């Protein structure tokens, strides 16, 4: 029983984390066989190519715990500085890139100096920003998933924008949303709240006991999506239907009937009760966080 | 910016996880050096001296990965089973053993069969619970600080009880609580909410930029205590407000200042607010974790 928001254990990554240094420049990055890869800032409205072709390999200084890396080449992908170093890291696991899709959720190592201090799960938001918890000196760190000892790293961590929510780019580079890497103060778009997640969270809390939300109604998926656009929710697709499917089985319960249950907890309020022990309704978890967690048998 | 609840990176406890295997029951066990600590009903109202010395090391199955490790010796410690193994731990931490307070907290590395599967933060409740999300298998895990390098064990856990919370020992296998090793339903003592924990919380949401909750008021300590007895919130004692001191200098808001805030948020509720993404009180923060984790500026 319980429900917690829970991380992957990071051992696998924390062999990867190292140091960069450029200048007075120092943040982190990620170590995988003989490639450094982090945000290619270090190296500063800049003009990077311009920059870069300035820089010699010993202008980098890179450094896994107490040993330095000797720097023999580098390169710039989108957004991301690769360094290749005359040394494979022995500890590198198993491991891909992957790009995802907003709602989607990872854990977040986050680091300084190199050096790994926490652990959390975030989930990015439909906006293309993360809610992380980061200070100075902390970009550099990646966010990841982990499947049968293989490492999905999915986030590198680039700013945080004024608001105080944190922006960042695929292990390639590429930024998630409309953001630039330069130091000028840019605004994500309005936010939203991931209806599929609630909805999985709801079934989390039947899963583990609590039934007091549930009603005998159901609701059309065209009329659950008027009032989701009430609330500030993103649309219920099909899909997002579908990939419920399991945990509805599970449950016993349709994913109309449960809409109709989070349809009456938006119009009403929780009325003083809790869920999972929240007062509000959480949407990071995703269906797959909520079938890693719980029982499978409700 | 911003608070979330972070665990301890927790590759230095993967490295010590291994299976251990009686009879038909399978549970975890923590490897360092040359001893694998695990909870002792895994050789089963039973008496355990009369079980254990029915045992022989042949009977013990410890399997750390893929590799099984022959054990040379076993003895019993309160409610945990020491087995000596013919193998040091090549991975084994600097590691303490330390018997924790109420109202301190730390990360679980929840565990199954040997395997991580995830980390997430606990706090130690008065009554001596912890509010886990376990699943069955899972007994054996541990729960740990780190500070600099060094793994401080302060929790390995044995049981659920009926109303889904949990119980288990320190490392040298004294229980937290008034619980028993034997599967009987126990009953915690009722719960009561952690005030100098919810007080440290408010300051983390005073350092990453929110103040909608303080006000121009102060409250006398024999006051605040009145009102906290009538919300159910432990007794605020002098060392209470004087392990808050750093907080309360940093953000400039005497203690009793803050305890003022929060006597009106328990008298009024949020209104519809939120504190630090959250509608309730939060406490399971300790002040040490929030030292930990905000700005050292506001
Ligand atoms: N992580 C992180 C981090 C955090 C702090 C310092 C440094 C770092 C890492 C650190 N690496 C980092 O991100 N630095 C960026 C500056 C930066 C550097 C390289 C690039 Cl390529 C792009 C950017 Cl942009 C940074 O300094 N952001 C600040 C951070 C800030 O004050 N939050 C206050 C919000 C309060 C929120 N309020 C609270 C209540 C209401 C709102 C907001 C900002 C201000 C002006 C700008 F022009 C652009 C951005
Ligand atoms: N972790 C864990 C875990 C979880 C499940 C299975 C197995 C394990 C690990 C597993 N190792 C474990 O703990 N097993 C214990 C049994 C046990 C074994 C060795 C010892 Cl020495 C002591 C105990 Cl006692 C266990 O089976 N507890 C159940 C668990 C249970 O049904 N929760 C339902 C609560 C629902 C809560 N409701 C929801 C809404 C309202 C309340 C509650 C219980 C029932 C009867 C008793 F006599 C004593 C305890």
């Amino acid at each position: 029983s319980g429900f917690r928001k829970m991380a992957f254990p990071s051992g696998k990554v924390e062999g990867c984390m190292v140091q960069v240094t450029c200048g007075t420049t120092t943040l982190n990055g990620l170590w995988l066989d003989d490639v450094v890869y982090c945000p290619r800032h270090v190296i500063c409205n800049p003009n990077y190519e311009d920059l870069l072709i300035r820089k010699s390999n010993h202008n980098f200084l890179v450094q896994a715990g107490n040993v330095q890396l000797r720097v023999i080449g580098h390169s710039m992908q989108n957004c991301v500085l690769k360094l290749k170093v005359d040394t494979a890291n022995p500890k590198t696991p198993k491991y891909k890139f992957v790009r995802i899709q907003p709602g989607q959720t990872f854990s977040v190592l986050a680091c300084y100096n190199g050096s790994p201090s926490g652990v959390y799960q975030c989930a990015m938001r439909p906006n293309f920003t993360i809610k992380g918890s980061f200070l100075n000196g902390s970009c550099g760190s990646v966010g990841f998933n982990i499947d049968y000892d293989c490492v999905s790293f999915c986030y590198m961590h680039h700013m945080e924008l004024p608001t105080g929510v944190h922006a960042g780019t695929d292990l390639e580079g590429n930024f998630y949303g409309p953001f630039v890497d330069r130091q000028t103060a840019q605004a994500a778009g309005t936010d939203t709240t991931i209806t599929v997640n609630v909805l999985a969270w709801l079934y989390a809390a039947v899963i583990n006991g609590d039934r007091w939300f549930l009603n005998r109604f159901t609701t059309t998926l065209n009329d659950f999506n008027l009032v989701a656009m009430k609330y500030n929710y993103e649309p219920l697709t099909q899909d997002h239907v579908d990939i419920l499917g399991p945990l509805s089985a599970q449950t016993g319960i349709a994913v109309l009937d449960m809409c109709a249950s989070l349809k009456e907890l938006l119009q009403n309020g929780m009325n003083g009760r809790t869920i999972l022990g929240s007062a509000l309704l959480e949407d990071e978890f995703t269906p797959f966080d909520v079938v890693r967690q719980c029982s499978g048998v409700t």
